[PDB]
């Protein structure tokens, strides 16, 4: 009752840096996250606290039902609402869907709530259970600290056609980490440097070396990297993978091969 409906963006990183090893076993990183106009659909309903999709994601593994339950044991307020969410962005895409529906979500509710959560304990409660969510609270352009969660707005001189090729593969984030080599990591300064660059919009100087593991890893995200390639466009990865990115539209040939592979392409513009 008294239905609302909320778009949930998707996201690029243009570059990604593995800086360190944390306390924790985690990772810290520097990032460039890029809002793209690619969205899940969203239906916030007053009812039963309940969230389900249309691609058959269990409740209790749902990262909006995560965040509403831990919005009830911090606020002691009842959340009375159904969410479904329409996923247009892959699971495992490397596009940070689950974090932006966490997002999106958590904000309107609080927001229907009357604001019992102030910016830093909305941020702080989505930052707890994805690093990728405190990004969607802002949206447009960011640069990422720590995990991703430190962020600082940015404006890019980077605008135009990027189109997106996506692999039938859900890459693992898990599994990409954890063939890290700690000689694939690099120093702050040097990413610092790589990015003020990508800002400036040399998008040649994006890179990503989780893109390089998810490559070896998974074969399919490597044969969407060599096709790129073979259509004389140079070729990115989102996050951990699975998505290659590239600067121009979709030809036709793309198109076609993509249907008989049953790769999704996504023509955006910025
Ligand atoms: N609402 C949600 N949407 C998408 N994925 C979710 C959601 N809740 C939990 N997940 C988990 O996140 C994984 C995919 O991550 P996602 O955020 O979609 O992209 P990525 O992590 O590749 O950037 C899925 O395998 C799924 O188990
Ligand atoms: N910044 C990061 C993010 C993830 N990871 C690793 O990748 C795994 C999966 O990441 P995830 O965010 O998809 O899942 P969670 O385990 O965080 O719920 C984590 O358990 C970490 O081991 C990391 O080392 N550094
Ligand atoms: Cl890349």
């Amino acid at each position: 009752s008294h239905m609302i409906k909320v778009l949930s963006p998707a996201k690029i990183n243009l570059g990604l840096w593995v800086l360190g090893r944390l306390p924790s076993g985690y990772h810290e990183i520097l990032t460039l996250y890029q809002e793209i106009p690619f969205y899940d659909e969203i239906y916030i309903r007053e009812g039963v606290l309940r969230v389900e999709t249309n691609i058959g994601i269990p409740q209790e593994e749902n990262l909006v039902y995560k965040g509403l339950r831990e919005f009830e044991r911090i606020t002691g307020i009842e959340i009375n609402y159904s969410i479904f969410i329409q996923k247009n962005i892959p699971p495992g895409a490397g596009l940070g869907g689950g974090s932006s529906n966490l997002a999106v979500v958590l904000k309107k509710v609080n927001e229907l709530l009357g604001s019992p959560l102030s910016e830093e304990e909305l941020r702080e409660l989505v930052g707890s259970i994805s690093a990728d969510a405190p990004f969607f609270l802002l949206g447009k352009s960011a640069i990422g600290r720590g995990k991703g969660e430190v962020l600082e707005p940015v404006e890019t001189e980077i605008s135009g056609k990027i189109t997106l090729v996506i692999p039938q593969v859900s890459s693992s984030t898990g599994r990409v980490y954890s063939s890290l080599r700690e000689e694939h990591f690099v120093t702050p300064e040097y990413a610092e440097e790589k990015i003020q660059r990508i800002i400036s919009g040399e998008v040649e100087e994006i890179e990503n070396v989780l893109g390089d593991i998810a490559r070896e890893l998974y074969p399919e995200i490597n044969e969407v990297y060599r096709f790129v390639e073979y259509l004389g466009f140079k070729p990115f990865v989102s996050g951990s993978g699975s998505t290659v990115y590239f600067f121009g539209g979709a030809s036709e040939e793309l198109k076609k091969a993509a249907k008989m592979r049953g790769w999704k392409v996504v023509e955006l513009e910025l």
